[PDB]
């Protein structure tokens, strides 16, 4: 009945003068620290979003606990007159550059206004850091270069939220998960589909991967090794949509509903997925966190896939948190104190009144594998 006993459970963000939503977590292996991002909003409503905040956490080996420094606004992550949303961090292990992708929307123009008028006013931006997130560059609007001609083809769009991916391909490509409401029919309402922005030159130039042939919203990607990019997306079909790409994110040749991974009504909820070194035939396994309630957003659970990307290989969930739970973001942190893979998890709880940090090992979550 009680949730999973974990190495650590701590509220890193709480409602106060501002509300906090949309967590994003990034582990910096060489720094042994975590970057927890979130949207600082004037209220819980989406259009009241303002800026992006950040807390740097340091993992202490002797105590196997993470101590978090004070939150601070990522001042550079914004466009004049625009509110910032959807933080999507990424660490380029080859250049050491830290990327923070996000979207910027004029004042309080809602997503609904853009959908109803089929008029896109959302911007794709990024800020980078060469000192691991301590200081950030001026924002760069990627809209023209990354979206260009397709801009008029979408009612609106977003990236993430959550951590991105860097492939172990030749060019060490950067992959940013996203979705867009595409204007396909003259009368029918534009349908959203997930896809990935791609960069083969470490963020210098960008291109758009093709759409998952499914009605999908927020998604995240992971790579498993031949080399496959598995995409896990939110959908209104009461189940998650999972798609695989064997051509590094450009196209998703296969996709389907994973009924075992429930989505609450009426339009599901965002979830997170990551790959990590297998404790044993396949090289990597997958971990996925998401609410497990079928009627509302509650009971955050962790699922395991020991034979990725096989949809039928997803395990039954393990209860991570009881009660109201929503968005989450996962990160593989290496080896835990018990010799098994260590994981960090950031998630919205208690009717969006706090964002909780959870840290646990594979041994704790899935002991049957041991
Ligand atoms: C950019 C934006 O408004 N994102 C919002 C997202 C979006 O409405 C949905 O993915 C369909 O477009 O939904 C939710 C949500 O808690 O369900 C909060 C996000 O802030």
């Amino acid at each position: 009945m009680a949730s999973l006993p974990v190495l650590q459970k701590e509220s890193v963000f709480q409602s106060g003068a501002h509300a906090y939503r949309i967590p994003a977590l990034l582990y910096l292996p060489g720094q042994q620290s975590l970057l927890a991002f979130a949207e600082q909003r004037a209220s819980k409503k989406d259009e009241h979003a303002e800026l992006i905040v950040l807390r740097r956490g340091d993992y202490d080996a002797p105590t196997h606990q993470v101590q978090w420094q004070a939150q601070e606004v990522v001042a550079q992550a914004r466009l004049d007159g625009h509110r910032s949303m959807n933080p999507c961090p990424l660490y380029d292990a080859q250049t050491g550059t830290l990327f923070l992708f996000f979207i910027a929307i004029p004042g309080q123009v809602t997503q609904e206004q853009q959908l109803q008028t089929r008029a896109n006013v959302t911007r794709l931006c990024q800020v980078t850091s060469t000192d691991h997130g301590r200081t950030w560059s001026s924002p760069r609007d990627l809209t023209d270069a990354a979206i260009g001609p397709a801009y008029r083809e979408w009612s609106t769009f977003a990236v993430g939220p959550g951590h991105c991916l860097q492939l172990n391909d030749r060019a060490r490509s950067l992959v940013v998960p996203a979705y867009a409401y595409r204007k396909l029919h003259p009368i029918q309402r534009p349908i959203p589909s997930a896809f990935c922005f791609l960069s083969h030159d470490h963020g210098r130039t960008w291109a758009r991967g093709h759409f998952v042939a499914q009605d999908t919203l927020e998604c995240q990607v992971a790579e498993v090794e031949q080399r496959v990019v598995t995409l896990n997306a939110r959908s209104h079909l009461r189940a998650r949509v999972q798609a695989q790409s064997t051509n590094d994110g450009l196209d998703f040749q296969e996709s389907q509903l994973v009924k075992k991974l429930v989505e609450p009504p009426p339009q599901g909820c965002q979830g997170s997925v990551i790959s990590f070194p297998s404790p044993r035939s396949p090289a990597q396994w997958l971990l996925y966190t998401h609410p497990t309630h079928s009627w509302q957003r509650a009971d955050l659970g962790a699922y395991l896939n020991p034979r990725p990307p096989a949809p039928e290989a997803w395990s039954e969930p393990v209860l991570l948190a009881k009660g109201s739970c929503a968005y989450s973001d996962l990160q593989s942190m290496g080896t835990g104190p018990d010799g098994s893979p260590l994981f960090g998890c950031l998630y919205e709880a208690n009717d969006y009144e706090e964002i909780v940090f959870l840290m646990f090992t594979l041994k704790q979550a899935f002991p049957a594998e041991y």
